[PDB]
């Protein structure tokens, strides 16, 4: 099988510089030539230049909307055509505004998707409940499909069609999460996981369950977004919206392992990864290095170690 | 319900002075303010002025009898009026003998109550058994039924009834026991998960039990009496006797929420937060926020969310 | 029962000068002291003096073969005469290597022996497999039975007799394998339980069955191999090879109070301590703290408290 490395410096879903620097220190961290020695072949898209678009007024509370919005259509585009070719895509945030676009993207070739999201926040925040207009915290509500109409076009976003539903997404990590969004999740019958559901059942079950929700009647392609806060802030301290409480190292790689079983994997996205949130370069350093052993543990790299077939090491 | 906030700033109960500063470092941190966002009625009672016994000579071993004790009788009135006018009452410690006063005056209102004790001390020295006279490793030896009579009448103490039996207490966080209370825990059958248990089990299945055990055949109320050294240091480092391989922060949110669930909580104890003990400002910070976080989960928050009822977020 | 410490201050099983401190550094922590409170009699043999082989070449890629093999041929002497005896062997490291020895003295006298092998890596390299000729990575190589004629004689090595076999150990904690180890363990059969089996298990049921495992026909001997490193850096960070996402604290206590009450502890290995390793002082501290408390875990210190046998405490 084939991966698609497509880099995605982009900042303006929030308020904090740095995530733009993202990709460059996943690379630099040999993420592309450590996904070579894998069983799979890879070939880096390098990154998407982002337009800038001039006088990105707000809408109501909402920033960067064209800005945002545009950088979406892009990665959007960039996103199918990889798809198209039958290639798994791989996207380094960036901020989570951009999941817009490569799960749009993504769900225009395999339209039955499902999506694991692993994140400390919901981010379906809808343009009218945000307490801040910014969009890293509202990324699903423009994907789905019972959230259409229930908020006003935002400029940007009319090429965006609501691609999938409730019954599509699973949250895993929850612990930070509005009341407003809470209402949504509530009303709509969202499957989750937060901290204290996998408290309680331990992660071994919590994927169990989480499949056999979206898996158990038809298999279908699984769309991997995760946000790297949603590791406890002890490993991936150099995030924007860091939550205490999170999952382990551990457990972050557990949830990967088990989707690298599936054989499912058809796109993934490492976001929030910010390098100039780091308080010491230790803690820059710690934050790249989980976010590259979480990428090649969705690829094959299992803890028990790897061989090459057919190699007889005797 | 109606929440009624009793200050207990007391520290005779143990020799490191800085625990009577425990209840303006919570208040100061907003604990009162956040709890008036929850469902609930909140009523700051303010802190109890302690008079202090001058003259207070130690019996035997036992160091600072009198003032423990009548500090202690003071506040049994005080909980067992509240108590009355049908609120919960939330005490905040001071160090860890203010339990025998808040459970005293708890179960003078409700005799059929049960007590979780979270803590790594079983705090069930007797004044016979005491390695030194400090009170707050004493609290439960005064309160047990089972161990009239087993130790000296000791000054200041005759108001005092033992209200519950071995039969009503589950300890969880047990790390560091004595040799002598180790006897008495074993000797009286009194249920405890250790931290061993807990790893063998799961705080999800050590709840499971603990609920099955105290409310399998009658429910009634609960007094969670909790001793922030329950916790790992490395998220209660400042308290006076931390001991290592403690509950996460993750299990004591888990507790706490699981209690809440019940719909039985009906007395509190935070316990044990020393300010003075922090080597730095934020080890004090890490400290006082999580006693904060273990209350609020107590009254309602979910690390899933919340939202207000019939409030349409859409 | 009576216990016999023997130090095996030893380095050249790897390239990293220190370990040989290992010994010096847990008894200065007060081992041997704390050891004699426990309810078993303790002798301390002091440090085996290794005589320098001087000229010792390398033996293709393997460094100091001689040297090792000298070293582990008189601990090999030492820990079979202390095992006739009657006495339980403790080895204090020094590097890994030295289990050659450990164990193959053990096995001379409890030739029906099982092993628990606690460490981040599984250490069977085969001089033909190895990446670096450190000998410390190659131990259990040279003491299976089914690896017996797979790699060349090694000068220094000769008088070792591969006493056990496949079946007779077992892994806990793996989460550092290299190819041709992965290769070795999966073609061999051998039992483990890496880093992914601890997650989706709990450290409760993963003991449960390496014991039913090992133990379910006959009752044999344990012999625990037990590297520091399988602990999370976090807990050991004074190691020549520390691997983030280890076992905690609190697991390998628990894995020290199970072997502990199966009432069959024969031998047992503390590895890799590196006292210059530390990166502050506290470091340090944090390594032998934990060393010292699983070994005193191993010889009856439990969790829940102990309390010395017909002492009425009342
Ligand atoms: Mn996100
Ligand atoms: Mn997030
Ligand atoms: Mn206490
Ligand atoms: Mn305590
Ligand atoms: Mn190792
Ligand atoms: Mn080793």
């Amino acid at each position: 099988k084939p991966i698609e490395i497509i880099g995605a410096p982009f900042s303006k879903g929030q308020p904090r510089g740095g995530v733009e620097k993202g990709p460059a220190a996943l690379r630099k961290a040999g993420l592309v030539e450590k996904l070579k020695e894998t069983e799979y072949n890879v070939r880096d898209h390098g990154d998407l230049a982002f337009v800038d678009v001039p006088n990105d007024s707000p809408f109501q509370i909402v920033k960067n909307p064209r800005s945002v919005g545009k950088a979406n259509e892009q990665l959007a585009a960039v996103v199918a055509e990889t798809q198209k070719n039958g290639t798994i895509s791989v996207v380094l945030g960036g901020d989570h505004s951009m999941a817009i676009g490569s799960i749009s993207g993504h769900a225009r070739v395999h339209p039955d998707l499902c999506v694991i999201w692993v994140d400390a926040h919901t981010d379906i925040n809808t343009p009218l409940t945000t307490s801040s207009g910014n969009l890293h915290g509202q990324p699903v509500a423009f994907l789905l499909k019972e959230l259409k109409g229930k908020f006003p076009d935002v400029p940007g976003f009319s090429w965006v069609t609501p691609c999938i539903s409730a019954k599509d997404i699973v949250y895993i990590g929850l612990r930070d999460v509005d009341p407003g969004e809470h209402y949504i999740i509530k009303t709509l019958g969202i499957k989750y996981f937060s901290m204290t559901e996998v408290d309680k059942l331990g992660i071994g079950k919590v994927m169990e369950e989480t499949f056999s929700y979206l898996l158990g009647r038809k298999k279908r392609p699984i769309h991997l977004s995760f946000d790297v806060d949603g590791l406890d802030p002890v490993f991936t301290p150099a995030t924007g919206t860091p939550v205490v409480g999170g999952l382990s190292y551990r457990e972050g790689l557990y949830i990967t392992e088990e989707i690298y079983k599936t054989g499912l994997l058809s796109g993934l996205d490492i976001m929030e990864v910010n390098p100039t949130l780091g308080k010491t370069p230790e803690e820059v350093t710690r934050t790249v290095n989980t976010a590259v052993a979480l990428t090649l543990s969705c690829f094959g790299t299992k803890r028990e170690g790897n061989h090459k077939p057919e190699t007889d090491y005797l």
